[PDB]
Parts: C-alpha cells; structure tokens; sequence
C-alpha cells in the first residue's frame, strides 16, 4: 500500500540519505556514501530524482579531470535508473572561508568568490537538467549586533542575486532561483529568516520574476510559525518554486526529521494545501536519518518520508471529497470567505446601511463558527476513524 | 538626568497607561482612566503625544451627541497640554462580532462592517491631525486548519486595504497606513505573522506607496526573531512608517513590558539603528504597566519607557563616536560590507582570476573577524564600564 | 464508534465548557452556564464526572444561605446523572487581591487569607467525594527580578502546603494534593514551572506522601518539553495523582485546545504510556472550546476530547499488540533497556574485562538502532495505515 | 578596571577556548590547542582554574604511557601557573558508541562501558584535586517515542549514579557529583531536561547527599525558563554544587555565547543572587568563542566572560547597598515575603477572623506593589544611570 512511483515527483538531496551523522557534539556514525549508490537505492524505493550541492557531487578543490569523472559516474547512475535532477544548489556554508557568509560576508573578496562558485555550479545544474537553483544563505547573519549592518548586508544580498539574474539571462538559461529562509542556526540570527522576509526581499530585485522561495517545514517551525499558512502566502504570491519537506518538534535546533514526523497535523494540512492548489513542483525531502541508524535505517527513513506523504494525500483527499465535510465547510462559511467583500465598490459600500447603521452586530456575534465540528471531521479523516 | 521633552517624540496609546489589568485569568485591578487624565499625566512626564483606537476614545455604540462630547473633551486636553495625536487605529478585535476577524472574517457581512468602522475612524484620525493609521489584525487567523483558507483570506485582506487606499485617495487625505504584524495571540496563528510577511503583502496592494509596517518589539520576539534585524529590513524597504516600543521575554504570550525591560541588548541595538538611520517618526510605546501596580506605578512605568530610550540613545551614540569602536569596526570590515561586491560588473567579475583561480581560500579563512572585541566594546558602552 | 462511557473516567472542569470566551483582547462570546446544565450535558456525552474551583460553584462573596443553595442544586444534578466529583481546587488567581500570589504573595495578610479560602474549599471537596485537591499557583511568580525573592517564596510555598497537610491529617481526611506546574502566564515567570520543579519541591515537604503532581499537556509544552517524558518521570516517582489533558501548539500562550489537537503524536505517546502503566486516575480535560463557537460547538469540542482519547487508545493498544512491533522493539533493544546494567554489583563490573579492555567499541558503534522502522510502524498504527 | 584575579574563582573548560569551531554545517575554523597553552593563556587573563572531560586531556584510545605523558605535561602547566582543577567530567557523547546514550543506552554492554570510562576518570579527577565531578548526559533521550522507555531509562540512570556513589564511598573520596540538565540537543529530547527534573531525580538516589546540580545558563533558557529562579530553587534545596555560565538568545540551539551576552538582565539577576547567597563554588564558563574568531578573539571572548561577571557584581552590590533601593524593597513588601505566614500555627490561623471574615479583600487589592519603580532602580543601577 502507499507505494511511491516516480510519477509522485519525490526527490531527495544527496546530503540527506548521505548525512554521515556528525552533529555539534558527536562524530560521524556512518561512512560516506557514493552518490551513485544513493541514486540507485533511492530509485529502488520509488523516488523520482535527487538534488545536490556542488560539493556533494564534486569534492571541494577537485581538478578539472576529477570533476569530469565525478559527473560522468553520476550521470551514468541517473541514466541507469531514470532518476532526474530537478534542483541544485551551492554549498556556501561548510568551508571556513564562508564563516561570516558568502554573498554578505563582510570581506569583499569572499563575496566575489561566493558568486564565482555559485555561477560555476549554475552551469552544471543546467547541464544536468535542473529547473530550480536553490540558495540557503545559512552563514548570512550574525551572533552580535555590531558585526553585521543589516541594511548594508541586504544591499550586498540584492547585488549578488541581481548579478546571478543577469548571468542566467545572458546565457539564455530557463532556470529560476528559490531562496530558502531559516531563522537561525548556524548563525545566531540568519538574514531573511522566514518565508515572509524572503518574499519581501524578492520584490526589490531587478528581475523579480526569476526568484521564488524554497520554504522548509522545519525552518518556519523554528520560529514557531504555521508552515501551511506560509506556503499559502507563497502560493498567493506565485512564488512557491520548490519546497523542502521534513519534520521538526517546535522551537529547537534544525532536526530534519523524516516527513510526517514532528508536527503531524501540520503535515496533513500542508499536503491538503499542496494537492488542492495543484502544486506541480518536486516533493523534495531535506531530512536526516538520525545518527542512531545504520544504512538499513537510512533507507527505511527515506521510504517513510514518501509513505507519510502518500497516506496524508489519501486522507486529505477523502476529507475534501466527503459530502459531510463539504456541508461543514458551508456551515463555517468557508464559501463566503472566497467571495469578494465589496465587488459593488467603495461608494456602494459607503452607501449601504446594512454594513453600518442597520448591521445587527449582536445577532452576527451570536452565530457560532462550527469550527470545532469541522476540525473533528478533519481529525477523524486523518486517523481513518470516521464513524 | 535623561529627562524627556516633547522634542523626543515619545507617544503612548490611551490603552497602555489606561489598561485596567484584566488578563486571561484575572479581573481588572485598576479603575478606568478618563482619556483627559491620561493626556495631562503623560504631558507632565514629558510625552509628545497619544494615540487611540476608536473605542478607547468613544465608547462602542455611542450616539452622535456622545461622540461629539467625548472628542471635544479630548481635544481640550490636547490643547491644554500641547500633546499631539500622530497615529490612530481601529479596534477590530474586542467586540464578539470580530471573533473570526474583521477584514478576513468568514462572514461577509462582518467584513463589510469592519471596513465601515475603520473608515469612520480614518475621518476622525485626520481631523485630529494623525499622519499614520495603524491596523493590527489580531483576530485575522485561525485555531484549526479547515477554518480559514489563507489564500482566500489574503484576497479579502488585500481587497480591504485596497478599498481603504481608494477611500483616502478619493478624500485627498495625506494619511498613510501601517500594518502591525503579530505571530499569534489571540488567534492560534495570525495572518501576516512577522514584519517580513507584512512587507511582502504590501507589495501586492494596488497603491503600495500608501502602506508601511508598524512593527512591535515584543511581537517579533514572540517568533524568536531579531527585532533590530527586522527593523533594518523595513528601513531598507522604505516602509518603517511607525514603530511600537516595549519589552518581551522571548517566546511567550504578549507581555507588553515597559521599553528597556525584556531583551535589554536588543533594545540597545534597536535604538542604535533608529538613531543612526535618522528615523523621524514617533517613538510610540505599546506597553502595559503590570496589573500589580496602582496608578503611581502606571506613571513610573511610563516614565521608565522614555528614560530607558534616552539612556540607550546616549550609550549607542557614545559607542558610535568612540575612536576605539571606529577602529574595531574597520578591524571587523564593516566598512567593506558597505562597498559594492562588483561595481565593475558581471563580465569583469567573471574574468577576474582573483575571484576564483587565484583566490587563496585558506588565507582568507585564517583571518579572524574580531567580532568578540567589537561586541565587548559595545557591552562596555551599554553598561558605562569603559576602562 | 469510540463512544465514551462513565467507565472511561472522563472528567471536565466546570470552567472548561463553561468558559465564556473572554481573552486578553476580547469580551465574552457566550453566556455563563449554570453548573447544573454543564453536569447534565456532559453526562449526556458520556463523561464520568466534573471538577470545580470554589468560585465556579459558589459565586465569590456568597452568603452562607447562597452557598448552601448553590451546592444543593449541584448535588441534585450529580444525583440525577450519576456524575462524580473526583477533584476540586481553589481559585487563587482571578480576584485582584491575588495579583502577586496567594501562598507566596509578598503581603502576609493575603497569604493567610489564601490559606483560609483553600481550607474552606477542602472541606467542601471532601463532602462531595473528591479524592484529589489540585493547586495551580498561577499568580505565584514575577514580572521583574527584584519583586520576588524565590528562596523566600519557596519557604512560604512550603509553609502553606505543610499547613494544608497538617489540616487534612488533623481532620482524618483521605484527600491528597496535586500541584499543577505552569512555566509562565499570567505571571511573567511562575514558580514551580515544570513537572520536575514540582516533584523536587514535594520531596522537601514535611509529609511528602500527601502530595503529587497534576501535569497539564499544554503547560509542559509552553516550555517546549516532552509531555510523555515528564509523565514518565512522575509515574517513576509514584506522583501522578491526576492529569489535565488538552492540546497546545508549542511555545505560545496557554491555548487549552481540545485533547488530540495541538501535538497529535505526543497525544498518542501519552495515551500509550497512561494505558501501559495502568494509570487509574481520572482522564480530566482542562480545555477551552474556542470563543468562535456557540454552545453546539462547546459540546462538539468536549465530545472530541473523549473521542480522540479513545481513538488513540485503540491505536496504541494495536501498536503494542502487533507481533511485528514486538519484534521491532526487540530489534531496537527495548528489552535490554529494562534489564539492570550491573545486577552483578560494582566489584564484578570493575573486574569485568568485557566492560572495558575487551569491549569492542567500534563493533558496538556499528550496530544500528532500527529506531526509524520502529517509529514508522508507530506512525502506521496511529494512522490506521498498516500495509 | 574589572580585572579578574584568581581570588575570583573563574574557571574554564578546556573544550571552551579549545573549541575548534565545527558546527552542524561547517568545518573547524581554528587549529586544536594544546591544553598547556590554554592553561598558560587563561592564567595570563586572571583565571583561577580549568576543567576537562577525560578526552579533552587524553586522546581517546591512548596507551597507558601516552596517558601518563599527557597528564604530566598538564600538571607541569598547572604548577607553572598556580591554576587549579576544581571539576572534571566524562565525555559520554562524542564517540559513535554513545549514539543512544551512555548510562541509558538501550544496549547493556554500552551502559557498562560508560560506567567504566567514568570511574577511570573519577580516579584521575581526584588525583588532580577536583571537588566536583559533573555529568551532562547529552545522549540520554530520544528522537521518537518508541525508542526509549523513560521509566526504564530512569531506572538505569539511577542504577548508574548509585554505582558511582558506591564507588566513591568505597574509595573514601570526598568528591561529589553534579548533574547538568539540558532540554534537547543533540537528542530530540534529553532525559532530566531542567534543573527541576534533575533535583527531583537526585532525591531518589540511594545516597542523595553525594549529588547536586550543575545548571547552565543557556540550557534552562533553551526551555524559555528563568535561570535565576532555577538557581534559587537549587540553592533552596542545598544542591548548587557547581554552575556553568554563558549566554543564550532564547529558544534556539545551544549557543554558548560568552557570559553577559544573550539575556543581559538575567545575567545581572543571576550574579545578584549568587553573591547575595554567598555561593562559594567556581564561577565556571562553559562557552564557545564564535567560529568567526581567530585566537586573539578566543582570548578576548574569555576575558569578556570574567569582565562581565565583575561589572554585574559591582552593579548588583550597588543596587543592594543603595538606601533608596532598600526603601523600595520595603515599599514592595520583600521584607514581609521573608516572614512566616503562620508561625502562630494552624489552629491560630483557623481561629483568626483577620484572615477570613474580617479580611478586607478590596482594601488589600487596592494596594499597589510598586514593582515598576523597584525595577527601574534596578535598571538604573545596571546601566550606571542613577540620577
Ligand atoms: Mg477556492
Ligand atoms: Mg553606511
Ligand atoms: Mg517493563
Ligand atoms: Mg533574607
Ligand atoms: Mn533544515
Ligand atoms: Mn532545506
Ligand atoms: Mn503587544
Ligand atoms: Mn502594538
Ligand atoms: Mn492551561
Ligand atoms: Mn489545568
Ligand atoms: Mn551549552
Ligand atoms: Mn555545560
Ligand atoms: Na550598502
Ligand atoms: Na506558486
Ligand atoms: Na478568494
Ligand atoms: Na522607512
Ligand atoms: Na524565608
Ligand atoms: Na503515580
Ligand atoms: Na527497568
Ligand atoms: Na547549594
């Protein structure tokens, strides 16, 4: 049951199942995986594709002949399996040179190098067929107030993304960018900490149509926010270019639990929203099998990401299709929420005594919203307990 | 020492010093204050002005003769004291009719009434001289996932603010709007939960130049965010039309402590940023004297809001003026952060071997940022401990 | 399906379904309920019993004849329905006299009054058959550091609970006390903020056997803690005398959502633990139907508390009974965790080369824990998706 | 000014200034330090002593001759500088064998090895003069509910600490243990997550007098708790055997900022409490110079830990010594809080009409607490702004 197919567009970062288990307090618990073995194992589970940072595919500092051989082996694995590469990204956070940032490092020489490292990998991404190029600026930010002038850093962050936009336009590439917010970790505070801040920043870029967001479930939950609500705002803005799926238990260090773990009802409402809205992009998992696990547990945890998406898809579809839920949605006036407040226009609203002098505020206030019965129908559908 | 003057543009909501102390668990501990007495007492402390919700000034449901008399008494108090009214707002949260929202209530009749209540008070705000009209949509949101379709709610929230924009344009008013984000409370999740989400939403309004943000210190801290960073993004966007100053101890219910309480170093870095950026708007306090206090404690807590701003202003100015701090800012390359990454342009950056093949990443990585000595100079200046 | 019976020992506070909907920002949305109507409606849903604060049953300041009549009507309702009253408590938080606390108010006269108000209601609790007397010290704490010397407050808090212990011993009552922790709200920080702090405090009382804890799901989650883990420590200590069940979405104001809402997998693991441990006390709901609801939504939300407990009970029992889960528990060495580390004793452990010189740390480190497959079996059982 | 002396008992872990900067996302930014160089540099700053995990001093897997030489060099450095070693601890978290715990690993063989590794280092600690042996069980806990039966884990955790108690009694050692709580990280939830849970657990050990707590500022703040309040409960219980000082910005990953950073007013109230209570133990820093820093920034950050303690000590002493603050403490009835509620005894309290029938609750409720003026005197003293 719930068996994924490439049809389902489930994708995984090489760094997810390949995470060796090093954490702030502990050494690696698993050996490194060859990307070829991750591609073949993920295909065997029913994944559609993988994604990569440059330095997951090509060891940092590789010669041009080494780079060619790493890419060649990876492409043979993709060809052998039918796996795709819909997204790629740059590692601008692991090497010590990026300790104060890539695009917003205080040192100008580092900002220029970060751009050249990104541009080299955009070319590779396009060669592998990627539609989206993610940027998670995990080193952009500060531990102390004097270290980082945030208006100057936003100027540098806009300059960088504008230059990347100029680059892909000049090359005629169709790729687009997706900025991934995170509120903190590894910096004490990270710039563009939420979906909202990233959406607002994009509006000030010179070619705003080339940029969207890549929200991650656990990152918005590290600020205690409602992830389905933030995805709804991204969809409303036409900017949900990609998404990272995982689980998180509230306001903690980024746990990257498998999808469906962490906040299970937020996972249900997220899948309901993605499917209702017809989101067509990859269902990408940015997760880490816990370092307690051996490789059988790695593949079990990856299989669980896809299984939980598919169970939640079934239950959310059954909820929306149930004539009792449709009745309850009408009882709670979800249909009215979708109607214009005043398609009659401002002067008609001003002249309408039923909106002011003749509005019976106490009779309106007496109407219950019936939200609790609606939510218990939703709980019963999620748990398969209708009856 | 630190004695406020109206010059300092310190303002207070009528609902702040007038808060009677009712909380989720407890009855009022203070009697209601007449707005005239709050205006006279605040002037005696050195405040510049007050602000109001409609229903703080005019009891809900007042007749037109009652409304005139309440306004007349209030204007006499303003005239008697020289106090100004730079900002006003609508109460779209206390009356039970607004339990599922004003502008985004599921019931259309409530959304139309919320607009008419707002428009009536915009006219009053303009008559009293206000430059800014705030909107804190504290009832816009949900406790459960099925209750509120957030894309439909954002459509209604845009329709409402567009109609308000049309209204003030049609009347030739110069007032502008400031949206106040909050992440939760009293709804389980509130729409536009952070400065970023509000800035992004404003970009999609039909007349975006008429709207900015009114960020509140404690609200961004209820999501664990860095308030000075969010104010920097609002300033970068040209949208800091007003601000609410108070204190908060992290991720809790909205405490509205006096300014300087809560996160004291974030208060220091906020004042440093406002003064360095030349913010010219009111320094408005949205705070609550704790319900443990009698009226002498109310006025002590209000005086403390202004005193702590002025102490922090002195210390931040001394920090920025100290030639040792200016040296440390250069040692940490804050001057380079303010320089363009690539004013030579994209082709020059691509052709520059010093940005890639000849960049010595290990020598760059070895350079310390000297951020800790800079931050200890900042701590010494805040505490008046230089030496 | 899932239909509660009094057999299930589900109980509700009068203040839960009776909450009129006043919140920090809004007036009441429902009229007050007569306790007699709440008793009859809850019985109709299949509840076992109710609980009360003194001032939920007897309006504050009632004459002795008024008190008798309120109690008489309530007892007739209990007799008419078979409902029980297993728990009662004191309101030491709503009246303004308790603004700095009851037992730990700085004013000694208030501390003495708080004790006399408690003792009067202990007598009533015993007359109504209650086995447990809860104390939630929601006003014990502070908004500022100088206001409350916490060592002196703990001395006063111990003196108070010791005097209550002396009182019930002297009267030959069998009732016991259950202290309810909460980390904050309505005070900026509350004393005894978690289950751990309350358990530790109890150990220093003069008659420690008379006191346990009354943990509440949402309160421990307001500190981001694992509620099932805290209940496990309370059970380990023999101190889980009562429990408050509800839902909460992380680090926020106390939301008191219906049980099963909020963190659904924590609700599953809580029910698994209570049932496995054979907890025999009431399954008490301390929740609030959201103020969006009319009275039909109040009773729907109360019915949902019991329904979600029963669904989770079924799924947790099926998980524990499944021979595949029992196999996975052995694969993850849960059986070894329950065995003594060194029943052979310290000298045997010191002399055992297999514990040190001959322990193969790399072979041990290579063993995976298989926790992810175990957790996905748990997810499949919760969602009714086995297959 | 504020120059530390060994008199001040400031101590540092070898792992603090020696932290090489590896974090969940980034490689080391500094080379490893020889413990001899850390001892000499810390002495040059005015530190009193250092502390160590076994594997900070002796590389894991060292031969007995290697172990002797590492210890010999370290002792020469201590002798050359007058530095002391008041505390030591075991690393039961870095090596992969401890991925599910040391004392509460599900695998029994790992639990026995963890005890033997601890006992070997207790002997070394005693040889170096340590008075306290800390245990931070950072791997004790779980990411999923089925993985760890917490009652069984607490049985194993008690068995382990009982065996350690038996060991030091049998050897006639005077050392005592201090358990360090942390709520999460690196496990999804850690057992004994707060000071309260650790204090409660200690009460159930067979020799409770041998164990106290080692609270860390940032760990309690990762649960949003008030660290000075938790230290007050530990002092009240007679269990503050050691303390870890650092800074933290709220509910995040463990940041280990230098002391005084993070929540500055909580640092003030902590120092006020330690000094007022006469705490006589080490003022130990468990902190990390940010990985942005080179070694000059490491020593600047360590110097700042001690400087901020000494500035806060001066300001807290001035606050307590100020006759205006003493007056305000009396105005807020802190003197009454320290008096018994009912030294006249229970029967006298029951018979006292001034505690019930004749208590004027409205006159009591009208009395303000004057806490805001007291707190602004505290703010003025912290900032050196009196006047
Ligand atoms: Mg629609
Ligand atoms: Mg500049
Ligand atoms: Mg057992
Ligand atoms: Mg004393
Ligand atoms: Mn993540
Ligand atoms: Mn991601
Ligand atoms: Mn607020
Ligand atoms: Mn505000
Ligand atoms: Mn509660
Ligand atoms: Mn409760
Ligand atoms: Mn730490
Ligand atoms: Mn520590
Ligand atoms: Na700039
Ligand atoms: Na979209
Ligand atoms: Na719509
Ligand atoms: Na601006
Ligand atoms: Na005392
Ligand atoms: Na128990
Ligand atoms: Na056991
Ligand atoms: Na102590």
């Amino acid at each position: 049951n719930y068996a994924p197919t490439p049809v389902d567009r489930f994708t995984f970062g090489l760094w997810t199942v390949g995470w060796q288990g090093r954490d702030p307090f502990g050494d690696a618990t698993r050996r490194a995986l060859d990307p070829v073995e991750s591609v073949r194992r993920l295909a065997e589970l029913g994944a559609h594709g993988v994604t990569f940072h440059d330095d997951d595919l090509i060891p940092f500092g590789s010669s041009d002949s080494e780079r060619e051989e790493h890419v060649k082996r990876f492409r043979q694995a993709l060809d052998d399996t039918g796996m795709k590469v819909p997204m790629a990204t740059t590692n601008l956070f692991t090497h010590p040179v990026f300790k104060d940032g890539g695009f917003t490092a205080n040192d100008r020489d580092v900002r220029r190098y970060a751009l050249r490292k990104t541009i080299r990998n955009i070319d590779l991404a396009v060669e592998l067929g990627a539609e989206t190029y993610v940027a998670w600026g995990g080193r952009e930010g500060a531990e102390s107030g004097g270290a980082k002038d945030v208006r100057d850093a936003l100027d540098r962050m806009k300059e960088a993304f504008d230059l990347l936009g100029e680059y892909v336009t000049s090359q005629g590439y169709d790729i687009r960018f997706a900025i991934e917010p995170k509120p903190n970790q590894p910096r004490g505070d990270i710039l563009l900490p939420t979906v909202g801040h990233a959406l607002a920043f994009i509006e000030r870029l010179e070619r705003p149509e080339l940029y969207g967001v890549n929200p991650e479930v656990g990152h918005e939950q590290m600020a205690g926010l409602n992830f389905p609500h933030g995805i709804a705002q991204a969809l409303w803005a036409g900017k949900l270019f990609h998404i990272d799926l995982n689980g998180q238990n509230g306001i903690k260090y980024d746990q990257d639990l498998r999808f469906g773990a962490g906040d299970l009802r937020a996972a249900f409402w997220l899948v309901d929203l993605l499917e209702s809205a017809g989101y067509s992009g990859p269902r990408h998992f940015d997760f880490k099998p816990p370092r307690t696990e051996d490789f059988d547990g790695v593949w079990a945890s990856a299989a669980g990401c896809m299984r939980n998406y598919l169970i939640l898809k079934e239950r959310a579809a059954a909820f929306r299709a149930d004539p009792e839920v449709q009745e309850a949605l009408r009882a709670s006036r979800l249909d009215e929420l979708a109607r214009p407040t005043a398609a009659d226009g401002l002067q008609a609203l001003l002249d309408d005594r039923s909106a002011f002098e003749e509005f019976d505020v106490d009779a309106a206030a007496a109407r219950g919203m019936a939200f609790e019965r609606l939510d218990q129908l939703a709980m019963d559908h999620l748990l398969g307990a209708r009856g």
